[PDB]
C-alpha cells in the first residue's frame, strides 16, 4: 500500500474559483482585486491541506502557522504552474477556471515578468515529464522550504520533517528506476525545479507588498488574512530574516 501517496492524493484541494467578473473589460484594479480574493480563498485551502499532511502535528504549534504563511506564495505558484500545464498546455496561466491570464492580462496586471516566469515553470512540468505523484510530493516538500534565521520554536522537529519529505521524494524517484545514476539525474532535475519557485515567489512578494502599501490609491482590495501575511510575514522574507532553503545554493 502506498500510504504516503494515498494521503497526498486524498488531501489535494479541489477547484477554487476567484469570483471575477469576466463579462466586463479588463482593468488593473478588478484583476488584482480578484487575484487577491483568490489568494484569500486559496489560503483557507492551503491551511487545511497543510494541517492534514503526514507528520505536520510534529511541528510545534507555535511554528505551524508560520511555515504555512511563509510558504503560501510559493505553494500557489507551483500549483498554478501545474494547473496551467495540465489544463491548457501552458497557453495561459490558469490561476482559476474564472481567472485565466492571457498575455494581455499578464500585461494589464503589471506583473508581466512574474507571469512569464510562471509560464516557463508551467512548460517545465511538461518538458521534464513531471508525474502527478512527483508533483504532489514536491509540493509538500515546498511547504518545508523556508526558515527563519533566528530559528523556529522547535527547529529540530522541522528539520526531521523536512528530511522525511526528501526521503519520500527519493522513494518516488526510485520506484521505476533500476539504476542509482538515473535516480541522481532525476533528483537533480526536480530540486532545480523546486529551487526555481523561490525567486518567482520573491518577485510576487515584492509586488504584493508594494501594492498593499499603495492599495488605497489604486482601488485594490486586500482581504484580511492575506493582508496580514503581506504586512507581517512577507517583510520578514524581503528583509532577509526568513530565507528559502535552496538545494543548489552557492
Ligand atoms: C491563487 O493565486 C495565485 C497563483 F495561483 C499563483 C501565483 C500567485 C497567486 C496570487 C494570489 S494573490 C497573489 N498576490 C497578491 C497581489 O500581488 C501579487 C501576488 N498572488
Amino acid at each position: 500500500q502506498p500510504i504516503f501517496l494515498n494521503v497526498l492524493e486524498a488531501i489535494e484541494p479541489g477547484v477554487v474559483c476567484a469570483g471575477h467578473d469576466n463579462n466586463q473589460p479588463d482593468s488593473f484594479a478588478a484583476l488584482l482585486s480578484s487575484l487577491n480574493e483568490l489568494g484569500e480563498r486559496q489560503l483557507v485551502h492551503v491551511v487545511k491541506w497543510a494541517k492534514a499532511l503526514p507528520g505536520f502535528r510534529n511541528l510545534h504549534v507555535d511554528d505551524q502557522m508560520a511555515v504555512i504563511q511563509y510558504s503560501w506564495m510559493g505553494l500557489m505558484v507551483f500549483a498554478m504552474g501545474w494547473r496551467s500545464f495540465t489544463n491548457v498546455n501552458s497557453r495561459m496561466l490558469y490561476f482559476a477556471p474564472d481567472l485565466v491570464f492571457n498575455e494581455y492580462r499578464m500585461h494589464k496586471s503589471r506583473m508581466y515578468s512574474q507571469c512569464v516566469r510562471m509560464r516557463h515553470l508551467s512548460q517545465e512540468f511538461g518538458w521534464l515529464q513531471i508525474t502527478p505523484q512527483e508533483f504532489l510530493c514536491m509540493k509538500a516538500l515546498l511547504l518545508f522550504s523556508i526558515i527563519p534565521v533566528d530559528g523556529l520554536k522547535n527547529q529540530k522537529f522541522f528539520d526531521e520533517l523536512r528530511m522525511n519529505y526528501i526521503k519520500e521524494l527519493d522513494r518516488i524517484i526510485a520506484c521505476k528506476r533500476k539504476n542509482p545514476t538515473s535516480c541522481s539525474r532525476r533528483f537533480y532535475q526536480l530540486t532545480k525545479l523546486l529551487d526555481s519557485v523561490q525567486p518567482i515567489a520573491r518577485e510576487l512578494h515584492q509586488f504584493a507588498f508594494d501594492l498593499l502599501i499603495k492599495s488605497h490609491m489604486v482601488s485594490v482590495d486586500f482581504p484580511e488574512m492575506m493582508a496580514e501575511i503581506i504586512s507581517v510575514q512577507v517583510p520578514k522574507i524581503l528583509s532577509g530574516k526568513v530565507k528559502p532553503i535552496y538545494f543548489h545554493t552557492q
